[PDB]
């Protein structure tokens, strides 16, 4: 790992062919599924031995087909407000203390019934596993089955899935915290797919239509109806290659505006979030910096999670992925060794990529005014020499973010001997034609964030810039509100 795949990928022809490869090696062996139906019926065993009659699904990452080395293992066990809540809680919390002191070799065991979907989480250590299971969210299942059916559905889905997953893990863009699920980024791909100019996959309310007879089926006031088989279903007319549509992806979502817009897997379009529109119907779905519906619970927003700064990350990685993609060293071969293709993409960031890459959170305000009031923190109160979504150019010859304790000591010391920017600026200009550091601010109209990115950096002090700046620039345009 790391290295095999590394050389696996380098070894092998186009990039399409290294997205199947990748596809190949990630994946789960015959060995890792035995391993996990084991575990499954163990714990169907035990589960059945508590309640008589009851099934244990596996749903996810296992059943989903897009499936990788180390996934989890999710279970579903299949068997007045606040009453109802708690009576959920309890059971829960019976489930957990069966795996708990019953079944045999699990030892980590976690109930979270303040998670959205309350689960139980557990390791089991003979083979080496971990997942969670859930009492009712039975839409996973269905979910589940979308997404292998989605596969199923055209053969480059499932590249496409797992070259952007890995991509998205190395630029930091997804996990468990305010980053994208392993779903999310899914259902985030299957979007872009259903919106090519010939769509390559069809929409959930297509496929619901389709449907069949006794195929029919709600959970939870949703419907989950689609075909079992991809073969009743016409191929897609979209003739475009994995390269291409990677490519596509990168432009597409790093153009895309995802505060305005729900992201709808269901009509395959985006609604427009303001105002009002799709919060009206759907009650309980939560906006933000990136709007994206589940196929069949249309009050979820998959990606609620998602802070500003995820979302921001996201489109840049995701714009500095497209120029990637339009250079000759991704399209084309290396003659012998070189990095080409999908390796760069599958590299780590570098430290001051992975710290321009994410954006810095401004104080509310109007686009212009708060333009202006950048451009004259950036003028002045800092040395900054500026020039000409909104962008400009910055020189700096000095250290000016560093040494402001002993320079505003010194003067409030003459001070002592003998209200923003200007007074900041006086800082500035005790701190003391080749440019020292260069870079570049730019922000977007919706959210209003400012993307910092290096030009020239001989000493490679620009992280430290940008640091302050992320202390800095907040306070400068906070004092700038209040002098109105
Ligand atoms: O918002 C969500 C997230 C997850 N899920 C359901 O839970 C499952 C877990 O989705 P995950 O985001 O955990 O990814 P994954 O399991 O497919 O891959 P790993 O994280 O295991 O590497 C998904 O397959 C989906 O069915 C939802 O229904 N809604
Ligand atoms: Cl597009
Ligand atoms: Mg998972």
């Amino acid at each position: 790992d790391s290295h095999q795949l590394a050389k696996a990928l380098a070894e092998a022809a186009d990039v399409g062919a290294q997205m199947i490869k990748l596809v190949g090696l990630r994946e789960l062996s015959e060995a890792e599924r035995q391993l996990r139906s084991l575990v499954v019926a163990l714990m169907q065993e035990v589960f059945t031995e508590f309640f008589p009659g009851c099934v244990v699904h596996p749903f996810g990452s296992s059943i989903n087909s897009f499936d990788v080395h180390g996934c989890d293992l999710d279970l579903f066990l299949d068997l007045t407000p606040k009453e109802e809540k708690a009576e959920g809680a309890a059971m829960l919390e019976l489930v957990g203390s069966i795996l708990r002191g019953c079944v045999p070799g699990v030892y980590r065991v976690q109930t979270v019934p303040s998670a959205r979907r309350p689960v139980v989480k557990f390791a089991h250590r003979p083979s080496g596993l971990h997942g969670d299971v859930s009492l009712s969210n039975r839409l996973a299942l269905h979910n589940s089955r979308f997404l292998s059916l989605a596969s199923e559905l055209d053969g480059r889905v499932r590249p496409l899935v797992y070259t952007l997953r890995a991509w998205a893990q190395g630029r930091g863009l997804s996990g468990s915290g305010p980053l994208l699920s392993n779903y999310a980024l899914t259902l985030l791909v299957i979007y872009f797919l259903q919106t090519r100019d010939p769509p390559v996959l069809p929409t959930v309310s297509q496929l619901t239509q389709k449907a069949g007879e006794g195929e029919q089926v709600e959970v939870d006031g949703w419907d989950c109806s689609f075909p079992r088989d991809a073969s009743r279903l016409e191929p897609s007319i979209n003739v475009e290659p994995l390269s291409s549509l990677l490519a596509q992806f990168f432009s597409a979502v790093s153009s895309w505006d995802l505060r305005g817009s729900l992201l709808s897997l269901r009509e395959g379009q985006a609604l427009p979030v303001a105002g009002g529109l799709p919060s009206n119907l759907w009650e309980g779905l939560r906006l933000g910096p990136l709007n994206l519906q589940d196929p069949f619970d249309l009050s979820h927003n998959v990606a609620a999670n998602v802070t500003s700064r995820v979302a921001g990350r996201l489109q840049n990685c995701c714009r500095a992925a497209a120029n990637y993609a339009r250079s000759l060293q991704y399209q084309r071969r290396s003659s012998r060794g070189r990095d080409w293709g999908l390796l760069p993409l599958l590299q780590p960031s570098s430290p001051s990529s992975l710290l321009s890459a994410t954006p810095i959170p401004l104080p509310l305000a109007p686009f212009t005014q708060l333009t202006a009031a950048l451009v004259q923190v950036f003028r002045e109160a800092l040395g900054c020499h500026i020039e000409q979504s909104a962008s400009w150019r910055c020189a700096l010859w000095h250290r000016v973010w560093q040494g402001r304790r002993r320079a505003r000591r010194r003067l409030q010391q003459q001070t002592k001997e003998g209200g923003w920017l200007a007074t900041e600026a006086q800082v500035t200009q005790e701190l003391k034609t080749e440019p020292l550091l260069s870079f570049v601010a730019s922000v977007s109209p919706a959210d209003r964030m400012l993307t910092v990115t290096p030009l020239q950096d001989p000493q490679g002090l620009f992280p430290d810039l940008h640091h302050f700046l992320q202390v800095f620039l907040p306070q400068a345009i906070r004092h700038l509100k209040l002098e109105h």
